């Protein structure tokens, strides 16, 4: 809706920095809205849907197991690793490191889930191969959030983000139980809270995640939908503010509560 470019037309000027957006219908797969489509931004923490659908692609090929235990190091932990800081002596299976990389954003769960795949590179290679020749991640955590003005490294379109996450979530790549449980574990998400969540009616759905890093990085990706059944996604990132991430926060929701508005 108009309206709702109005306010991210008002969130690049307060926040003095770029702003990209889209609407995508979930079914139909027609963008709704956009801006900056075709810029890109850093992922931040979003890369981890990503991740965690590169695992369940390895999983339905019988490469992976969600069961499959994996021990690590103190070595291994990273800053901000609220759940895997709890596992050193008893490891984590990929099925709870994957729940602690999307609803609790836990960097050491999306190193280690990196390493069963190969690395940024390959991560890089699934969404090729998925039709993605845009996004791309090159750096673990917690480099990968260091958002350096015009480094292409770690980035993605909201065009791109938005069309492979509709692909991974509803797409033919992923067998059914694969995009059931990725799709829960973004509803999961325990650290969106002050994001789109907060413009949410009750009763509606949200399956989310979200994502900051350095230099006023901020951004989340969503399916969502009243009557407790997603049928928008929709994709919002900033960079280059020297904004606090409330008002990082604010606007995102701002522009939560004109989508659902002009629903
Ligand atoms: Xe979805
Ligand atoms: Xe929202
Ligand atoms: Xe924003």
């Amino acid at each position: 809706h108009p309206e709702t470019l109005v306010k991210v037309k008002d969130a690049e000027d307060q926040l003095g920095a770029r702003v990209g957006y889209i609407e995508l219908d979930l079914n139909s797969g027609k963008i709704l809205e956009s801006f900056r489509p075709e810029e890109r931004f850093p992922m931040m923490s979003t890369f981890k849907v990503l991740l965690c659908g590169a695992v369940l692609s390895r999983v339905d090929a019988g490469q992976e197991q969600l069961g499959r235990r994996i021990h690590y190091s103190q070595n291994d932990l990273v800053e901000y690793s609220p759940v895997t800081e709890k596992h050193l002596t008893d490891g984590m299976t990929v099925r709870e490191l994957c729940s602690a990389a999307i609803t609790m954003s836990d960097n050491t769960a999306a190193n280690l889930l990196l390493t069963t795949i190969g690395g940024p590179k390959e991560l890089t290679a699934f969404l090729h191969n998925m039709g993605d020749h845009v996004t791309r991640l090159d750096r673990w955590e917690p480099e990968l959030n260091e958002a350096i003005p015009n480094d292409e490294r770690d980035t993605t379109t909201p065009a791109a983000m938005a069309t492979t996450l509709r692909k991974l979530l509803t797409g033919e790549l992923l067998t059914l139980a694969s995009r059931q449980q990725l799709i829960d574990w973004m509803e999961a998400d325990k650290v969106a809270g002050p994001l789109l969540r907060s413009a949410l009616p009750a009763g509606w759905f949200i399956a989310d995640k979200s994502g900051a890093g350095e230099r006023g990085s901020r951004g989340i990706i969503a399916a969502l939908g009243p009557d407790g059944k997603p049928s928008r996604i929709v994709v919002i990132y900033t960079t280059g503010s020297q904004a606090t991430m409330d008002e990082r926060n604010r606007q995102i929701a701002e522009i939560g509560a004109s989508l659902i508005k002009h629903w």
